[PDB]
């Protein structure tokens, strides 16, 4: 198992636009189009995206581009930034996975704003980070994956997801 597996089983793979837990207009392996309710944002900005006139429809490999571009993405969002980089390079590679998939899904901003947590990860208190996790609106509105992702870093192996 890697990140890339990981995120596939947590997001799916869609290649018509559709809404996320948030009701946000997403396509392929989680790309978010935008938060605008508009759909005709949305299309305009999947066209920009691919570089094409899509109609709303991709291929897999065009699902899979984006995918590559967006893990890498956030991969270097948690290098540059100052809260999430020493967090990040004390864990161990399966609870970096893990916080990987954290920022993918709610970007270097968000994440950088569960303080709490974060500090526990790096005092690796595992318990503890699996129940401050717990309370947030992000596990209370989408909460399965919310549930993988947390398990993973309370136990470090990916039995979550096997
Ligand atoms: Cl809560």
């Amino acid at each position: 198992m890697n990140i890339f597996e990981m995120l596939r089983i947590d997001e799916g793979l869609r290649l018509k636009i559709y809404k996320d837990c948030e009701g946000y207009y997403t396509i392929g392996i989680g790309h978010l189009l935008t938060k605008s309710p508009s759909l005709n944002a949305a299309k305009s900005e999947l066209d920009k995206a691919i570089g094409r006139n899509t109609n709303g429809v991709i291929t897999k490999d065009e699902a899979e581009k984006l995918f590559n571009q967006d893990v890498d993405a956030a991969v270097r969002g948690i290098l540059r930034n100052a809260k999430l980089k020493p967090v990040y390079d004390s864990l161990d590679a399966v609870r970096r996975a893990a916080l990987i998939n954290m920022v993918f899904q709610m970007g270097e901003t968000g994440v950088a704003g569960f303080t709490n947590s974060l500090r526990m990860l790096q005092q690796k208190r595992w318990d503890e980070a699996a129940v401050n996790l717990a309370k947030s609106r992000w596990y209370n509105q989408c909460p399965n994956r919310a549930k993988r992702v947390i398990t993973t870093f309370r136990t470090g192996t990916w039995d979550a997801y096997k």
